[PDB]
This record gives C-alpha cells, structure tokens and sequence, in this order.
C-alpha cells in the first residue's frame, strides 16, 4: 500500500546578494530556471509529472498563485497542479515532503519541488485607508522584519532568539566567528574547486545593455578576518551582544527545484542520475518560539528513528548556517562537532534566501553523497521549529 | 498500509463584510477562534493533536508564519507543528487534504486544519529602495488586486475570466442575476430558521468602550430584489458585460476550522458526533488560467472515480460561488442544474474570505447530510486550478 | 513708475470663507480655491475695477501638493487676469497679516494703486512625506511624518510641539489650568454670541462644494458650538503628560480649513471707488519682532508697543484688539504683559472657538477686526508664529478718504 | 518719510550640487546657512545691524518649520532676527532680495540679508491622509518635484512644454539651442579653469561617518559631450516635434546664495571697496499667460530699465536665468541682446538650477562680473508666466 519516494535531481541557482544581481527577477523567475534544469536533468517526460510545490515566505507583490508562476514559467503544461508552500525557514524541505507524500499514497508518480525567495522584491505595507490614523507619524514596516523575521510572541528579531540560545549553551563570540571563518573559508575552497557547477543553474538576466548570465554566489569571496572580532552586534546593543553581520546568516535572493518519482519511474528514466537518492524519512517538530534555534535538535531523532539509523551512519550533515550560534547549539546537544557538518559552506557565506533554503541545502547534500551513504538535512524556522529529511544515496534503484 | 481519515468536527466565525465587525481581528486571531470551537466540539484531548494546517492566501503583514499564530492564539502547545497554505481560493479546502495525508500515512492520529482571510487588514505594497525610480510618480498596488484577484498570465481581473466563461457556456445576465437572487433567498431563509447556529463560532471584538460578540453573518440581508437587473457590470464595461457586483462574490473576513481523525481517534472520541464523517477522497486539477472558473469540472469526475461513486449517489453539493457566472457552468457540464446544490446560500449572499471559503463549504456541507449520505465540496482558484473532496457522513464508525 | 515720499494704504474690502473643521466640508477644496473665494469677493465688495489691482501676495505655511504658485492660482481662480503678479508668502502662522505688509509696501513705494492681500490654508490636504530613494534605508522601518507636524506645528531647536512651548509660557507667566478653561469658554460664549446675531454675515464669502450627486454651499463657521463647559476642567494635557501639563484640546486652538483677502488702495483709488466701504480704513502701522524660538507666545508683547509706536498712539487708544488664539495661555500672557486685561481683545470669539487654518489666521483676525470698528477707531491685529516671531498691525476705520 | 537707496554690500553661493549628488544629507536650511555666514563675514557691517532674512525656497516639504528662520539660525544669527520664506517660484532669491531692499528703502531697517535655497534631492513624494484615499485600488504617488515645483497647473503639463511652445513662436531650432547649450558648457569650464567663481563660492563642510568632505566646486559642468548633444532624445515633447533635451534645458540641483544689504549710511560706514559692493538701481515684476513663463523677463527688463534711468546700451553685463536654452535664445530676440554680454561665465544649463537659489544667485555671480560704475542686470523667468528683474550699479565706494 504505502511506497517510498525517489529524488532524481536538484538543481539550485546562484545565491544572488540582498539587492544585488536578481533586483529586477521575480521568486517565481528564479523557481522555474531552478524548475527547469531539474526536469532536464532528471530525464522523466515532463508529461508525467503533475503537481508543483514551492515554499515561499513572503508573498507580498509577487502575484496571484506564486507557486503556479513557477511552473507556468518553466514552460510545464497549464494541467500541472500547484501550491505555495509557507514554513517559514523551513518551507523549501516541508514542499520536498509534502511532494513526496502523493508519490508514498499513490496519487501520483512524479512531483517537482523546492523553494523560491526574492528578498530584495519584498515591499514594505501601507495599511489602507481605515487603518490609518487622521493624523500623525505613520511607522511603515518592511515586511522582510514584520513577516520574515519579527518573532510575534516575543516581539523581537530572530538574532535575539539567537543571543538568548547562544547565553544558554554558553556560546561565545570566538567561535561564532571561528565557525564563520570557516563557512566562508569552506566556501572559497569549494568554488576555487567549482564544486557546485553542476548544482547551479545558470540565471540569465536581461536589462538596458543586453544580458548578464549569473553564475556564481554572490557573498562567500566578502570575508574579512581582521574585521571579523571589530564587527560591532547587530541586534543585542546592551553590552553582551555576540551576533554580529558576519557570524549571521546574509538576506539573498534565489530558489531550488527537485524532481521527485515512485520507484517505476527511476527504474524506467533515472538510473545513472547525479543527485540519485530515496527519501528515508521525514519529520517537523516543534518547541517555543524563542528556543527555534535548537528545534533541530528535536526533529533530527525523530527522522533518524523513522529511519532506522544513528547518528554514526550519516556521512554528512547539512544544518542551515542561519547563526554561527546555531550551528554550533545543535553540535554540542546531538554530539556532532567531529561529523562532517556543512564541508562545503553555509548560509553564512552562500547566503540565504529564506522559502528556497530549505531545498538548497538538499540540493548541495546530495552532490555530497558517495552512493550507500546516508545523508540529513535539518533548517530550523521562525515560530519555534523545524524540519529534517533523512536521505540515502544511489548508485541505482534495484 | 493507507489509513482513513474522518472529519471530526466543523467550526467557523461568522463572515464580516469588508471593512466591516473584523477591521481590528487579525485573521490568525480569528483562525483561533475557530480552531477553539471544532477542538471543543471533537472531543479529543488536546495533545492527540499535533499539526495546525490553515489556508491563507495574502499574508502580507499578518505577522511570521500566520497557521502558527493561529494555533498559539487558540492556545494549543508550542509542541504542535503548523503550515501555512497557499492554493489562492481553494487553500482551506487543501489545507483539509494535507491534514489528512498525515493521518492517511500514520503519521498522526489527529490534525486541526481550515483556513483564514482577513481581506480588509490586506495592506499596499511599496517597494522598497532599490526598485522605487530616482523621480517622478509612483503607484501603489493594493494586495487584495496584485496577490489575490489578478491574473498572472491574461493580466486581467478574475471576474474577466468569470466573463469569459459565461460567453462560452451561453450564461446569460438574466440567468446569473436569478441564480444570485435564489442564493439570498437561500441565506435568509438559513439564517431566519438558524441554520448555522451549530457551526458558527462567535467573536469577541475587544474595542474601547467595551466588547461586542459578533454572531451574525454580515451580506445576507443587503439584497435588493429591485436594484439586481440594473447593476452595471463590474468588470467588463463596454456593453457587452454582464458579472456584477450583486451576482458575483464580496470581499469577506472570516475563519474556519476542523478537527482530523484516524479511525482509532474517531471511534474512541467521536461517536454521535454532530459533525462526524469520512473523507472519501480528494482531487486537484488544473487547466488553462483563463479557465479557472469551469475547472471543478475536472476536479469532481476525479475525485469521484477515487471515491467509486457516480454524481447520482452525492446526496448535497457545495460548490462556491465566486461568481454565479461560476456555478452556472460547472452545474451545465455536470448536469447537476436540478441537484441539491448551496441550499444554504453562498459565497454571493454568506461572502467570501479567500484562505477560508475551502474549509468553510466543508463545515457547512457536513451540518446538511444525513448518515450514510456523500457530499462534494468543490472549489476553484486563481491559476486556472480547483480542488475536491467527497465526503461521507456518519453518526458513529464500526 | 516709484515714487519720492513713502505713500499711505488702505484697505477698501475684506472677505474671508467660513472656518471649516479639520477632515470636514472642505476636504475636496484646495486652499487656493478657497483663496479664491475669498479674493472674488473682496475685489466685488471693494469697487475698484479689476484692471487697477496688479499683485496677489496669499499668506500659505504647508505647499506640499497645492501644485505650482498657489498665491497664483488664489488669482487665477478668483477671474483675475495672468498679468497680475503673485507670490506665496510663509511666516508661518503669521504669513496672512504679513502678506497685507508686503501688499502695502508697493503702494507706499508708489509701485503700485491697488492689490490684493491674504491668506489661506486647507489643513485636511497637507500630505504625509515619502522620502525619495535616496534617503531611504535599504531596509527595515520606515517612519513616515505627517506634514501638519513636520513643517506646522513642530520646533526645529527644541524638537517638540508648539504646545509644549505655549506650556512653558503659561508657567513663566502663572497661567493656571482654571485662567486658561475661563479664557477658551469665553471664546466659546462670545463666538455663539457673535453667530447668534449673524455679526459674520458681511464679513464672510460662502463657499459651493461641488459633491457627489449635488451642490453644498458653506456659509457657517464649523466648531464653535463645540463647547461642552462641564467636561472642560476634565479634559486631557494634549501635549505634556508627567502631571504639569495644563494646555488641552478645549483651550488650545485647533486646525481647520479656510481662506481671507482684502482689497488694499492708494489714497487716490480709495477716494475715485471705495468713500462710503464698509471695511474702508488706514493702515498705519506694521511691524515684525522675533525672540527666542520656544517664546514664540510672548513675540506679540514685542511687535505691539513697536507697531503702536510707529503708529504715534498708546494702548488706550486702540478700540478693539484682535491677537490670535493660538493657546488661551498666550492671550493671557500678552494681557498680563501688555495690560489689556480690561480691554476688548477678541469680543466675538477667536481661534479657540472659529478655528485656525494657519496661512489664513493673520488676514482673517484683520476681516473681524475692521468689521467691528467704528468711524475713526483704532484697531490692533497682532499674532504669533513659530520659530519665535510675530507681527502686529495698526489700522484707523474710516467712512471717507479725503 | 523719504525714500532711500539699498546697497548690496556681499553676496555668496554655496557650490551648486548635482541632483542626488554631494547635498543629499544638507537640507536647503543648512547650505542657506553657510551661503548667508559667508556673506555676513564678507560685507564687514558688525551682526547686530542686519535685522531680517529673507529666503526664498520654492519646495518646502519636510524641510521643517519656517525655513527661512531656520537658515537664519543656522548660519549663528540672533533669535531676535526677523525672517520670512518666500515664494515666487523660480524668482524666488531675487524676489526676497527685492523685498529685503524694500525695507531698507521705506526706512524700516539699516541691514539685511537676502537669498535663496532649494534641495531638490530632499523634496519629498506626497502621501494623502486616510480621508483623500480610495478604500481600494491602485494608489498614484506625486513627486513634490513634479506637482510643486515643475508642473503649470492651468495646462497640466511639464515646464518644458512651454519651453517648445516658446521655440516654436520664436523659431529657436534644436540646432540653435544645442550650441547656446554647447556655449553654456564651454563659458562654465572656462570660468572654472580661470578660477572665475573663487571670491564668490563659499565651501560646505558634509559630515559624513566616514570622514568630512569639503564641497568648493559646481557639479555638472564637464558632461557636455558635443557629440552626444544632437543625438539626445527630447526630454518633454516624443511627438516627433521636440527640441529641448537634458542636455539643452536645466539641471536640478541644490544649492543657496545669499547677500547682505544695506542703506547708505551702513555702506559709507562699514562697506567702502567691498568685492561685491553695488547700488540696487531697480526690480520689476511681471506677468503674463501661465504657457509663456519663458517670455516674460522680456516684459520685465523694460520696466526695470525704465526705472533705473538707463537704456539697454547701458548695461555692460546681462545674467539672464537658463532655464532652457530656447528661453534665453527669445529674450534676446526680442530684446535685441544678441551681441550683448550675456552669461558670460555659463548659466544654469552648466552650472545648475536651485529653484530657490538660482534667482539670488545669479546676481552674486553678476556682482563679480561688473567694472567699478557698470549697469548690471538679472532676470529671471518663473512657473505661472512671471519673471523678476534687478537693475544693479557696481560700485568702488559710495561717495
Ligand atoms: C546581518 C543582517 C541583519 C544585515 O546586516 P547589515 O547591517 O546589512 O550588515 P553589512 O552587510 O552592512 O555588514 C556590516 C559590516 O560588517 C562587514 N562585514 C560583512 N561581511 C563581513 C565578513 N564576512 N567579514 C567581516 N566583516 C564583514 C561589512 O563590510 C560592514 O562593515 P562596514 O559597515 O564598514 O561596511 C542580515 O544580513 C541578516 O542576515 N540578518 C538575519 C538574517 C536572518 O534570516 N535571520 C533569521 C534567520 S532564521
Ligand atoms: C463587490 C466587488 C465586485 C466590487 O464591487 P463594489 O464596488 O464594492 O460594489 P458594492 O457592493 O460596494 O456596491 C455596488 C452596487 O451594487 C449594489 N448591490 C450589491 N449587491 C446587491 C444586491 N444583492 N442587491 C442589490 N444591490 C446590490 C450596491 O447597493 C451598490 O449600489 P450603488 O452603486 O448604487 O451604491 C468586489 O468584491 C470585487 O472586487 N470582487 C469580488 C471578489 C471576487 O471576485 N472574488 C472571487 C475570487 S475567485
Ligand atoms: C490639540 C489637538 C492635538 C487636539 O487634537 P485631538 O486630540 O484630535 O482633539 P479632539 O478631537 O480629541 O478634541 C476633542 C476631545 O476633547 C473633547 N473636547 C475638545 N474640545 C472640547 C470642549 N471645548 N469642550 C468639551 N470637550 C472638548 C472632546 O469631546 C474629545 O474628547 P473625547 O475623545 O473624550 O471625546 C489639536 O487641535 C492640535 O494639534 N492643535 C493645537 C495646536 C495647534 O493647532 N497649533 C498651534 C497654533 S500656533
Ligand atoms: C534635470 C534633467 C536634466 C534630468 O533628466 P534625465 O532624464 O535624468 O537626464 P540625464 O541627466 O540622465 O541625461 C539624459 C541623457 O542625456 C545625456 N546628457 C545629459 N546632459 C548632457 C550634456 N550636457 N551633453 C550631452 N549629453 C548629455 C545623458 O548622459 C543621458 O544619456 P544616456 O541615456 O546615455 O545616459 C531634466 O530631465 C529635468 O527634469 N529638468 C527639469 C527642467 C527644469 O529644471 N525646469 C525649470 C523651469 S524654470
């Protein structure tokens, strides 16, 4: 009765800088060439896939249906059903879940999903006119603060959430800034290599002139080590502040696509595929809001019991970099600083981009993934929660 | 090993008029509302429930992850998971099916799920630096117009697409208007014989000078028999229209929510339940985007095949009523013009709060069947998409 | 032309369009157009012919989306013809009463025969401000203020409201909460007084608002019978809330929409068209003072005596005073200093009780004061404006010029 | 009781900033401040004398309470100093320096200051209160620069309009304005290279987070590029009838000037060979249809002439406002100026158009132009169909 599902490709963009090369290209935009090399790279006729999921967190001014943007404008037939996806931080994985579940009931055989996120395009809210006071200062909010990352209950930014974690597991700012380094040193090993060329889907953005073809992230050469311990904290300004702008997470713009199948339809179109891999488990779990960092921590025992597995068989591990004193939490509660944790970088220098990072981080996972080996990908979201997937990666099916 | 799922009760507020009772209730807060009431009625101890899905289709500026408010609002534990769901019109009734996969897949035994729309909290958009010119005018987009009611592809209102599905199926003016007039009529008479007392969930509107419990639905009793025929069309004004505001659809704020069951869950707690049922399957379709309006005509043949039953074994049909323009049609290509269909009004006389319609005709389809009856709650949304889901009513499970 | 010996002025017509209330009957009506109004009338009341009046000075505090030249379009509106010259003029709250000084200095140059002075103000439209894209953040809150606040009634050096500077006048003088409550009551009395035996009728312009499906004609003052004397001494500190707060909504002024204008001549115009005027007078004297900005209240004590002396008379000549009620705390003040307490300042009301469209108030504390002059009488229009200025003007009623 | 004479005893400007340029975080109160302390410091009169500050400022939103009062207070002056911001559009500083010199003339006052400001990057965009927007739908924003500053209200459009309607009557032809636009250019760099503006600029200090930079030169005036000025599009006109262009019309910018006058007495006493010193001969004003604006210093300079007692002949320098090369092309048809000295150091098409300033602004800029007991003259033309003209005398001394 109930099947497994099978990832058969991922295929991200660059992760572009806040208003930086992606200004003028909507979520959507960036979600169907993520969409399309996917399909391409997949090898299943586009025909048999039917259902299009892509998180996306803020939804201000991107249009009706963005996950239907999307698909209409990877060139997929109008008869493909879609839905947009919102879990926060977590909403590109949540979409790879949820996609996998019409392939584990039957409805379907295959599903394209990911995530999409323009930071720079959200708008600020000018509340209409019977919200308006008669007269008065009138205060504007940016919606990348009130929508993305203002904790409701606690009325305070997510970087505060961070600081009351890194108090709590006695994280200091020397090793926020060392795992910083890090990422980003990481991160100039990997694309001096050019390790995610064949991950990245290149983004041709027309304008004036001619044409750009972004091909590269934009953030991960920016490291400045002497700065690094000078940097000034940016949300904690009381005298015990230990986040600052470069051991944080950066706001980017960029999506990610996977294309997903039943076990017929890799054995019949994707056996010798690059991402190959089965979707083990899954999990959501949630604490309060304030302690989102350490979710993680919660949903990753979860999925690996789901599994069948421990700890000590997962090759590598990707946790979404959205602190320094994040990653660094949920190391020392799973007892995981001597595992291989992010090789090629994180959010911290690849950027990210809220509703596509979720997905991104299973992308990169999986073109980290000798066939045998079981991979995770864990990203916590705002709220007080997260998700984890627990893959394996294939040489083939049977 | 797929499991069933059962609807164990049905709950919604009542629906506002724009810029009406809910002007200062965010629709998170009125999502609570309605999820305390259906977690009441279940008669589930509250920690069996461990996901909150809820409908919303513009989110700008409601707060992070809005389901999540929803949930915490009601007072359910940090502990339970949420998703926010966006399938544009159709994304209560969605948030329903995806509640259901879980029990479906056995990973829970309980999941609340509906959806909410505060249409006159729904702010304007102003772009932020990098995308505002040097000098010269700038306009501001509505939400309601850019997220909600445009079309992507055509770039032309929904109610432009309601037009040009009344042209091709020969729907005329005169048939709309009478189709609208008998919706009131249906209303009222609901209302005067207090058909919705047992789904409706009051609110508590917390103003300066005290409180006011709002408890009748706002709409029903502004129709003016006289003034229908004379309307001028709303959205086609060159002559040749016909949709107006009187037989189409209003702008609404309001809630709705359901308590999910696996069968254990249901004979345990639920039995005798007013509300109890069993979903009997779900189905989503789309086509061309001009075409959204005739697109539960593809979507109910479906989920009728996946149930096993023919349109003749469907006790009571609700379908909502965008526009009459909407039903007409669906009614012509099904040959359900003499079923029993929206008895109890509709989206034209009871309103229309986006992310809540789905699950709204749900709990009002489920307080109009008799035991052993099925039901068909259809819905279609912006992208040229629908979703559907028979249903079939008891009063205890063996 | 010029001219060797500084010449007299006079006024020859008054006009002003009833007072309307903030977000009221004149929401629709820009402030020019209610410039006009109040222009039309006064040149049809004066009987001077058109063609003699060369310059529109209108007195205007908040521009911002009045459109190009407002003072221009007052004129244009009114019928007059594009070779009269125009200028806006922003003394802030004083701007009306020095438009009237600057309209009269081109006839005591000889420059000019006949003018047209005022001021006017539509307090509903003033906008809110959206700083460009370049003095935008590139992210996070945006605080967007309100015009009335930012360009009206705010402090530059002291960053508060004129409230709070009419708060610390009404301590250094010793005006108590109880002066302040029997001073706006008074206003209250002596305007419903006033409206009860129509003393505005002459004085004001009506105005027609074109609105959806039919016309409205305003011709009555909106706020005056808003007097609730009961819940007075009960009211609110508007501005000052740590327990020395004294000023309130009731005795402070508050903001409205309107316009007024007047006809000013050379002796030799008034005699050939304006001998039997109703608003006929001299103007003989004007002048401008200015202190320390969070003084501003008291700058009236400093331009009168000025005024009165250029003018060679005393205190006790003057028939009637008209200062502007900004605060009830500064029109006792500047009776405690200049010892009017037994004059007649304000008798049938001020802004307190007929509202303060502020580009408006100097012009039309002057169209009350010449209404209510008898032949020969000495009048006094004097008012205070931000930044830590005011000006005072003395005129002489007249039946004839000769 | 008699009528005396007003002397101008010191002008500067502030350097003019291009649009969105070195000004953006100086208000138009603060380079007001800087040109009237320059000025104040130059004309040698003790600062107890001078009794008013007349401003001219033709956009005033979010620039704070009284304008005037605050370039008065910033530039050090007493509190007990008189000001007033005034509004004439584009004649704006020289309306305020004639109104400055009508007090000294009717004897009101012995000292005054008098001049201009206009930040244009810091005009703000309008947002209506609750009760003036719609309920729901598209909301349309004003530009402050658009809808106050260069838009007729009579004839809905832009000024540049009545720039082409001008050219047309007068038969002024892209090519025409494109080399009085070129020659505009080429005087401006001239002057720059000779140190010409020197004496008269007054250098602002912008703080910044990251050091202080010191402003001393105009921004602007080395973009021409002869070959790209006859292959631009027309700025305001695309109906294939257009002639004026960015390159031929004014920039925006921001910007001030400022002058201190006196009477007689205060000249004799504190200001004999002062750089600037001169006699303020005459002002007219003028008018006519709103769509002729550009035509008007035409009727004005004969009025001013007229009351200053000299004929045209007599006047060595001319600074007429640029504010499109066609505008200046027909007042020197119909005035007969076309061998006349003209903008001989370039105008606003180089040298930048602080709507509030450049009135006050060009007179500094003649001031330094004169030879001792030479006839100057500014005019300058303003929205609605006005213009403003100063008839000057340079002067070495008084007697
Ligand atoms: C940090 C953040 C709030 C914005 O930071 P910002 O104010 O734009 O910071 P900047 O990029 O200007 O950098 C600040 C300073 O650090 C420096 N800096 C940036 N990256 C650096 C690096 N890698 N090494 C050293 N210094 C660095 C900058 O150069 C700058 O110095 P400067 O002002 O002298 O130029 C935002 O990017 C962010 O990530 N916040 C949270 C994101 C989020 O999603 N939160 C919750 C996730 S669940
Ligand atoms: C109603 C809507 C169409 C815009 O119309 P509107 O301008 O708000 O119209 P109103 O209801 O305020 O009034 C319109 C007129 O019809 C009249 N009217 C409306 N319903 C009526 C009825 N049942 N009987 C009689 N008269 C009626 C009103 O009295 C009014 O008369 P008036 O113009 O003489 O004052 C708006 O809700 C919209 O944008 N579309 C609906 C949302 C939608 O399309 N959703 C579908 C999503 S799939
Ligand atoms: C003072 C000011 C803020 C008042 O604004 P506001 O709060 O909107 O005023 P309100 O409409 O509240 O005034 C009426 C309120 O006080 C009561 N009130 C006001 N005047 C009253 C009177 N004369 N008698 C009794 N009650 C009175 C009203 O009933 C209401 O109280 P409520 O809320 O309990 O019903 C406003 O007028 C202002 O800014 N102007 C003062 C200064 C100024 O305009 N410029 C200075 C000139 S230089
Ligand atoms: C201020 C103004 C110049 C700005 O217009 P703009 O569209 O930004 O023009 P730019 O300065 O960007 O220049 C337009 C084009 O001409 C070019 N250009 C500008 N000045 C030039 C010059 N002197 N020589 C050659 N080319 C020039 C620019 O490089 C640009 O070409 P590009 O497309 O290759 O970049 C003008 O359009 C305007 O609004 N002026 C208002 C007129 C006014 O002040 N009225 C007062 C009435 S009294």
């Amino acid at each position: 009765e109930i099947q497994e599902a099978y990832i058969l490709s991922g295929a991200r963009t660059p992760t572009a800088k806040f208003n930086g090369s992606f200004v003028s290209v909507s979520a959507p935009e960036l979600g169907a060439v993520a969409i399309k090399s996917a399909v391409s790279k997949s090898g299943v006729p586009v025909e048999k896939i039917t259902d299009v999921y892509m998180g996306n967190v803020l939804q201000g001014a991107v249009g009706q249906a963005p996950a239907r943007q999307a698909s209409m404008f990877a060139g997929l037939s109008p008869t493909v059903e879609s839905m947009t996806v919102n879990k926060v931080c977590a909403s590109g994985l949540k979409a790879v879940a949820l996609a996998a579940q019409n392939i584990q009931l039957g409805l379907a055989e295959a599903q394209v999903a990911g995530g999409m996120e323009n930071m720079s395009r959200v708008p600020y809210y000018l509340p209409r006119s019977t919200q308006l006071p008669p007269f008065g200062e009138i205060k504007l909010q940016d919606g990348l603060i009130q929508d993305g990352l203002w904790d409701v209950y606690n009325q305070f930014h997510m970087g505060i959430c961070a600081e009351k974690t890194a108090k709590k597991y006695e994280i200091s700012r020397e090793e926020q800034d060392q795992y910083a380094i890090q990422s980003y040193q990481r991160a100039q090993a990997a694309w001096k290599e050019n390790k995610f060329a064949e991950e990245i889907a290149p983004v041709t953005v027309k304008g004036k002139k001619g044409e750009t073809v972004v091909e590269r992230d934009e953030g991960y050469e920016n490291l400045r080590i002497d700065k690094m311990a000078t940097l000034k904290p940016a949300f904690l300004r009381d005298g015990t502040g230990t986040v600052t702008a470069g051991n944080a997470s950066t706001m980017n713009d960029g999506a990610s696509a996977l294309v997903l199948g039943s076990k017929a339809i890799a054995r019949e179109f994707a056996q010798g595929n690059r991402a190959l891999a089965r979707i083990v488990s899954t999990a959501d779990a949630a604490i309060d809001p304030v302690d989102f960092p350490v979710a993680p921590a919660k949903a990753v025992p979860i999925a690996l019991e789901r599994a069948g597995i421990t700890k000590d068989q997962v090759a590598v591990w990707e946790f979404n970099e959205a602190f320094a004193a994040v990653i660094k939490a949920n190391e020392k509660i799973l007892g995981l600083q001597n595992a291989r944790v992010n090789p090629l970088g994180g959010a911290i220098s690849l950027g990210h981009a809220l509703g596509s990072s979720g997905s991104r981080i299973l992308v990169t996972l999986l073109h980290q993934l000798q066939p045998g080996e079981y991979g995770v990908a864990a990203i916590c979201n705002g709220g007080g929660a997260a998700t984890a997937m627990v893959v394996q990666k294939l040489d083939r099916v049977d």
